[PDB]
């Protein structure tokens, strides 16, 4: 049926330092409008399955 | 950069009647545990970009 438990980060403001772990799960603002924690136009979830 | 503003339904309880449209965006419980509207193990968002 397809596993969807495994996910990876897709969006970040900046790259990661070596041996750095990022676990933050917050709405990513790709535009010039606040997202207010709402997925929508130009407001994407950071993790992808 | 990748247009991510186009999304489609991926999970639903059953098929659609002809000429029917659905817009609900509540979490999908793929397992035997309530998800409380939180993405996680066996709980996925119904839409994909």
């Amino acid at each position: 049926g397809g596993n969807y438990n495994y996910r990876y980060r897709l969006f970040r403001k900046s790259n990661l330092k070596p041996f750095e772990r990022d676990i933050s799960t917050e709405i990513y603002q790709a535009g010039s409008t606040p997202c207010n924690g709402v997925q929508g136009f130009n407001c994407y979830f950071p993790l992808q399955s």
